[PDB]
């Protein structure tokens, strides 16, 4: 992954979002409701220090569990580091702030198309497909408006 | 949009499932999902039907798709699916769909990633209600049930 957003201002991404589409380097990252990269973004919360907190939903033991991840700022404004056993980077590819945001979790690679409103946005999905060009993706999922409003 | 003038003697032989897509995530998500089937071979029958030799999670299955009045449209009796051949160049790639829900595949003649085949599959899928897409590496193409 090399296309990160030039000039990102995370103070303009705060609020509630919907995971519209998802793609991963391995089928087993996304295939099951319980698969590792199968996490729905509920909220983005930039911190005053310029870190990016994610509020996630995960299907866990047959219900929808909430999880908080803190992605710490780096020298590069569109690149954040998650403290974990192995370094996990968050790469923000693109956003127009008002409608859609595209990002990737990189160890294995899992990317998402987020939208502000729970409707299918064909422009956002076209931009997601362009940004995914040449990434080693083996699985892609997209959700209908019904699924966007449902827990997980 | 089905393959005009399909020649079933020319599609005969060995194939590999390179990519697949489906209208519903649950048709392809699990190794045992209903549309999760790997095409190993197509044979014509003398009656002009098309035999598919498939692997499914790893069981082998032989399915006869009966000709219909429409060229390149076959039928496979209890859970009736139409088989729609979208396009093939015979020598490299074949694109087809199972329609009741819709599950489509990109087949290639050799167990290698083919740029043209995947581009033609993506084009064909552009105006279809797909919600899941899978692609396999060459290692998986040579293995039982990928």
């Amino acid at each position: 992954v090399t296309q990160t957003m030039k000039g990102l201002d995370i103070q303009k991404v705060a609020g509630t979002w919907y995971s519209l589409a998802m793609a991963a380097s391995d089928i087993s990252l996304l295939d099951a409701q319980s698969a590792p990269a199968r996490v729905y973004v509920e909220e983005l919360k930039p911190t005053p220090e310029g870190d990016l907190e994610f509020l996630l939903q995960k299907w866990e033991n047959g219900e929808c569990a909430q999880k908080k991840i803190i992605a710490e700022k780096t020298k590069i404004p569109a690149v954040f580091k998650i403290d974990a056993l192995n370094e996990n980077k968050v790469l923000v590819l693109d956003t127009d702030y008002k409608k859609y945001l595209l990002f990737c979790f990189e160890n294995s690679l899992a990317c998402q198309c987020l939208v502000r409103t729970p409707e299918v946005d064909d422009e956002a999905l076209e931009k997601f497909d362009k940004a995914l060009k040449a990434l080693p993706m083996h699985i892609r999922l997209s959700f209908n408006p019904t699924q966007l409003e449902e827990q997980c």
